[PDB]
């Protein structure tokens, strides 16, 4: 029964401005990691590290601007790229955070309800977000100045080797949807809108604004996808798979914590994973 109405211009702008953020948010967009994956881009190619030759020779070609101490560079090789995504995910928390103060409504929510959506929401939106970074092969690092390959990440040692496995195997089937930016700034502002996370004061408002996100991800999906009807349908499932992969990224994260005793993990997603439980 799809419309032009007063109501479905409003869904048209909300995606829009939903875009518009994104672009602001997020300086690596999937349009610009598949110029970057398929070499269609006029940038120069990413350095590849496919073994631990390569990783070394990386590290030192890398522009990866943020100083790892003389502690640190001591540690083995599984460590030292752990530390380095840890990093990369508070950096995503960060930007994902700017994004969500860009949803309309979003700011003039309790300020704690504000957190709660992003402590408990961030993971999703990494996980979905990685997937624009991912092939068969491996995954963009550094902004896309590099690739790590798939089979070089399952060489760590243990527990260090089935970390990013996961997530790969997730990635190769969402990216099989064939979603562009301009729907993933819909599906994302849907996953931090969730109703349902423990602890918010006023949920009826998150609602409000998420069916509304809904509505708007139903059109986009609808104009943007002719060659599926079943697409919507299929995101919402993928919004279930996605807090199962956070629930086996915390069991695995345990796991290094109570082996690995000696590593640090960083305080912002101590923070996090406190009350992932
Ligand atoms: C702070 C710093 C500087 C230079 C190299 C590294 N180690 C690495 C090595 C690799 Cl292959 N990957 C990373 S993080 C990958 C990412 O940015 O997603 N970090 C680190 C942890
Ligand atoms: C965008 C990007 C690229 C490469 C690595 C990461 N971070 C990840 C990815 C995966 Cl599969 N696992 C981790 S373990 C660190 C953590 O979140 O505790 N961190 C991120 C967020």
């Amino acid at each position: 029964s799809m419309q032009l109405n007063p109501e479905s211009a409003d869904l048209r702008a909300l995606a829009k401005h939903l875009y518009d953020s994104y672009i602001k948010s997020f300086p690596l967009t999937k349009a610009k990691a598949r110029a970057i994956l398929t070499g269609k881009t006029t940038d120069k190619s990413p350095f590849v590290i496919y073994d631990m030759n390569s990783l070394m020779m990386g590290e030192d070609k890398i522009k990866f601007k943020h100083i790892t101490p003389l502690q640190e560079q001591s540690k083995e090789v599984a460590i030292r790229i752990f530390q380095g995504c840890q990093f990369r995910s508070v950096e995503a928390v960060q930007e994902i955070t700017e994004y969500a103060k860009s949803i309309p409504g979003f700011v003039n929510l309790d300020l704690n309800d504000q957190v709660t959506l992003l402590k408990y929401g961030v993971h999703e939106i990494i996980y979905t977000m990685l997937a624009s970074l991912m092939n068969k092969d491996g995954v963009l690092i550094s902004e896309g100045q590099g690739f790590m390959t798939r089979e070089f990440l399952k060489s760590l040692r243990k527990p260090f080797g089935d970390f990013m496995e996961p997530k790969f195997e997730f990635a190769v089937k969402f990216n099989a949807l064939e979603l562009d930016d301009s729907d993933l700034a819909i599906f994302i502002a849907v996953i931090i809108l969730s109703g349902d996370r423990p602890g918010l004061l006023n949920v009826k408002p998150i609602e409000d604004i998420q069916d509304n996100l809904l509505q708007a991800l139903e059109l986009q999906l609808k104009l943007n996808h002719p060659e599926s009807s079943q697409l919507f349908a299929k995101l919402l499932q993928k919004m279930t798979d996605l807090r199962q992969i956070v629930t086996e990224h915390v069991q695995l994260l345990q796991v290094i914590k109570k082996t690995e005793t000696d590593m640090s993990l960083h305080p912002l997603l101590q923070e996090i994973y406190k009350d992932l439980y």
